[PDB]
This record gives structure tokens, sequence and C-alpha cells, in this order.
């Protein structure tokens, strides 16, 4: 997250931190995710497209910090890693950038809701908020496009949904953004998602509900003028999601 503020998991209790354990026994952070039901975390396919063995992944819930344990966090194995069959990557964009991780504790359980863990609601299909709506993003991604390291403390910020019309202009992303995507940015370009935030939630109040409206997918650079963040548009994917979750 570029700009924005530090926060704790209690302010975004659906956020899931996904890591990969290495043969060296080293474990490195991969991407964010969102708990949409007790046994399911939703994230972005591009995060795991290169290494698809479920075995080498670990999901934490209730976690406020990148490389130290947060009191009340839970650790999970990945029982099923479901990557979208129609995923592809273009020059900038990713398509169908959506994945499901069915989580199981080594003791066989799914998530137990707490002060630090809650599911987030999905939207009704094709139901999104209007352009100009303020939504929240959260992650452990870079604080500067140019950083080597990720921050140790969880961050979040606020961005406004952009119109597709606005996003499809040539100076923005032109032809590479599609209707299966959503664009969100700061009006002044101050704050944004970045590398390491992928898979993480874009949350909006829809109806009277905090709803998961997007998944962090891509952008050029981070916090660049006329280069907004692009997110998987969740409302388009209810059939896919329900297929696996039933
Ligand atoms: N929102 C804005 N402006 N950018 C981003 O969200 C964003 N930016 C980058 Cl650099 C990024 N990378 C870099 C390699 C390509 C994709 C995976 C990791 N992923 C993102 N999701």
């Amino acid at each position: 997250i570029i700009g924005g503020e530090f926060t704790t998991i209690e302010n975004q209790p659906w956020f899931a931190a996904i890591y990969r354990r290495h043969r060296g026994g080293s474990v490195t952070y991969v991407c964010g995710g969102s708990l949409i039901s007790p046994c399911w975390v939703i994230s972005a396919t591009h995060c795991f497209i290169d290494y698809p063995k479920k075995e080498d992944y670990i999901v934490y819930l209730g976690r406020s910090r990148l490389n130290s344990n947060t009191q009340g966090e839970m650790k999970f194995e990945v029982e099923n890693l479901i990557l979208h069959k129609d995923y592809s990557a273009d020059t900038l964009a990713y398509h169908n950038d959506i994945a499901l991780l069915k989580i199981r504790s080594k003791e066989g359980r799914c998530a137990q809701p707490s002060r630090t863990i809650q599911t987030i609601a999905l939207p009704s299909m094709y139901n999104d908020p209007q352009f100009g709506t303020s939504c929240e993003i959260t992650g452990f991604g870079k604080e500067q496009s140019t950083d080597y390291l990720y921050p140790e403390q969880l961050k979040m910020t606020v961005v406004k949904l952009i119109s597709h019309r606005e996003c499809q202009q040539p100076h923005y992303y032109g032809s590479e953004v599609t209707t299966k995507m959503l664009c969100a940015a700061d009006p002044q370009w101050k704050t944004d998602s970045c590398q390491g935030d992928s898979g993480g939630p874009l949350v909006c109040s829809l109806q009277g509900r905090m709803t998961l409206t997007g998944i962090v997918s891509w952008g050029r650079g981070c916090a660049l003028k006329d280069k907004p963040g692009v997110y998987t548009r969740v409302s388009h994917f209810l059939p896919w999601i329900r297929s696996h979750t039933k």
C-alpha cells in the first residue's frame, strides 16, 4: 500500500496473509486474500500461477504483522488450490485473475470468528457501487514501487472507484482494461496498491453492507498519475465462486 495508514487486523478481519514455504525451509510472503466463508479464502490466480502445488502454501488469518506472530492469529493448510481455468496474462493486464483456497487447519478445522477474524460478504451478481464511491484496500505490499522490502505492519488506504469510460482512455490503460475488471485510484494519485498487495480485498459499503467488491490484480507502477489500480470485479464471478464453494 502506497500512502494510507497502518492498521491492525481488527479493522479488516477478513484479510488473509498467504505465504510459501521453501525447500530451504525458508518462508516468504506471496499475496493477500479475503475470507469469504469459514473454509474459503479468495485471492488472485497470478499469485500462484508459477508454483501451483497447494502443499507449499500457508494461510494465516488474524495476522497484523508480516514476520511476527499476532495474538489470536490462526494458521491453515491449503486443502484445495483452485485457479481460474481461463486465466491469462497480457502485456500489463491479467484476465480472470481469481483463485480460491480452501483452508484446513492441521487439526482439521476451518476459521473460528473472533475479534480478529470475520468473513466478508460477496456482492450480488453484476451489482457494483457507482463510480466515485470510496472503497478500502488492505495489504502487506510495498510502500514505494522502488522498495526491496515489504512493511512489517499491515496497512490500508481509501480509493475511489473510477468509471470504465475514464479507465479506458488512452492516457490511462486504453484497450487493456475490460468489463471484468474495476479501476480505483486516489483523486490526486497519492495512494494506491502495489506489488505484494495482489489478491487482497477492495471493500465497499454496498447496500448497507461492507462487501468485497474487488481483488487487487494489477497496475503500472504504484501511485502513478493516470495509472490506477485494477481489480478483479467480483460481482462478475459469483457462478464460478459458488461452483467451488458448493
Ligand atoms: N495499483 C497499482 N498501481 N499497482 C498494483 O496494484 C500492482 N502493481 C504492481 Cl508493480 C504489481 N506487481 C508488479 C508485477 C506485475 C503484477 C504483480 C506484482 N502488482 C500490482 N497489483
